[PDB]
Order: C-alpha cells, then structure tokens, then sequence
C-alpha cells in the first residue's frame, strides 16, 4: 500500500537523522573505548556482571537494518554503553571518566536530535 510506504520513508528518514547522531555521540569517544562489544576472552566474566552489553558497534548494526522505531530505542542503547561502563569500572578508572565525559558531551547531540525528531516529524 502507499500508506506502508510513506512511513517507510519516515522510518529511513529517522534512520539517516539517526546514523548522522551516532557519528556525532561517537567523535565524543575518541579514544575509541565504545567502539566494539567487551571481549568475553579478555573479560570472561563480564555477563555475570553487566546483562545487556553494548557498545557503538552493535549500534550501528542495529541502526543499517532500520532497527530503531523512535528517538527513544536508539537512546536506550546509548545510555546502555554509559551506564553499563560506570557499574563495571570504579570511578578512578579511565574507563569510567570517558563514560561521564560521553555522557555529558552526548546530551548537548541529543538534546537537538530531539527537537528535530520533534520538528521533522519522524516518529
């Protein structure tokens, strides 16, 4: 149907909005400590730990098969690489200060990436 189509449309629209945010959240990261899922060999016991893992390119996966209905599932993720880093890492850790500095650098993208969901009307 046409109707199926036009929000085919949105959908890839929100997907172009979205991989443009997730380039952005992830120049904040350059030392590259979320590009890829924490390796079970290196940190065998991580899943007893932390439930969910994720990280920017198990995003950005999701995000190609058009997996992100809404502004909000694609910030869940988001919030998943932070808060799942800030647990498992003390707070003297490198590891844990990229996470706040991720955090608070990535607010300012998402703060306007909302108001464009908002203003576009893609969601």
């Amino acid at each position: 149907s046409m109707e199926q189509v036009a929000m085919e449309l949105r959908l890839t629209e929100l997907t172009r909005l979205l991989r443009s945010v997730l380039d952005q959240l992830q120049d904040k990261d350059p030392a590259r400590i979320f590009a890829q899922p924490v390796s079970l060999k290196e940190v065998p016991d991580y899943l007893d730990h932390i439930k969910h893992p994720m990280d920017f390119a198990t995003m950005r996966k999701r995000l190609e098969a058009q997996g992100y209905k809404n502004l909000h599932e694609f910030e869940e993720d988001f919030d998943l690489i932070i808060d799942n880093c800030m647990k498992y890492n003390a707070r003297d850790t490198v590891f844990y200060r990229a996470a706040v500095r991720l955090r608070d650098q990535g607010g300012v993208v998402l703060r306007q990436a909302r108001r464009e969901v908002d203003s576009i009307g893609l969601e």
